[PDB]
């Protein structure tokens, strides 16, 4: 079963094994009065490991590197962050400093700087217009177009059928939108159809919080992000 929020204690992190070579990472956090678990991946590469998004905090990253060596104990080498909100780079300078290279698009690295968010070292080109997509490693990164934020990334690990949404796309049980201060709420549905268009073939979806799924959380967050326009 896959981990819930009331199982980790803020400051743990669990994996969670989706396919040879794929795993998720969970990390809880405290905000605005609640606790959200929050997911990220990894993708072995090799004899390392590419890490996609941080843990949420600096706290919660060290300990996600932690977990990673004691139940993979593989190198984490390179991490991406899927966009400039602290769940996703809060703990980057963590990951630098144990020597991981820290990546994200000019776009992620441009809003995080004007927000105080932490920065990551390097950038991918080649994703500042929607619809763009760029091999990785083992996975392929593409950009649809603003969502939850305008520099959201999706994750794509072809060799596994696992497609990481990130926080562009919301698990079932979530049924009102989540923080979407920094969305495009217009543009939202339409770029959840490119993901959809560009991934037919996906059998994990993985979203920036709650429980992994299929392609229907596609469908469920167009809903969902439809109904609060409504509202
Ligand atoms: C899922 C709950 C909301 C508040 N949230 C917390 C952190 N990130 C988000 C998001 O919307 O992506
Ligand atoms: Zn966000
Ligand atoms: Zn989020």
């Amino acid at each position: 079963e896959y981990p819930t929020v009331s199982e980790i204690p803020v400051g743990e992190v669990r994996l969670y094994q989706i396919a040879d070579g794929v795993w998720s990472h969970i990390a809880t956090q405290s905000f605005d009065g609640a606790v959200y678990p929050s997911n990220g991946l990894i993708v072995r590469d090799g004899d390392e490991l590419l890490l996609i998004d941080t843990a949420w905090g600096a706290k919660n990253t060290a300990a996600l590197l932690a977990e990673i060596e004691k139940q993979i104990g593989l190198p984490v080498t390179r991490a991406v962050s899927t966009h400039f909100h602290d769940d996703r780079v809060g703990g980057v300078d963590v990951l630098r400093a144990a020597g991981v290279a820290t990546y994200a698009s000019p776009s992620t690295r441009r809003l995080a700087e004007v927000e105080g968010n932490e920065i990551p070292t390097h950038s991918l080109e080649g994703l500042s217009s929607s619809g763009d997509a760029v091999r990785f490693g083992p996975v392929e990164l593409f950009y649809p177009g603003a969502a939850h934020s305008t520099d959201n990334l999706v994750v794509y690990v072809p060799s596994a059928s696992v497609l990481y949404g990130g926080c562009a796309i919301y698990e079932l049980s979530r049924t009102s939108a989540g923080n979407v201060a920094d969305a495009d709420l217009a543009e939202w549905p339409t770029s959840i159809e490119r993901i959809q268009q560009h991934y037919p073939e996906a059998q994990f979806v993985i979203p920036g919080h709650g429980l992994p799924g299929g392609l229907d959380l596609l469908k469920h967050t167009t809903n969902v992000v439809k109904a609060h326009t409504n509202r």
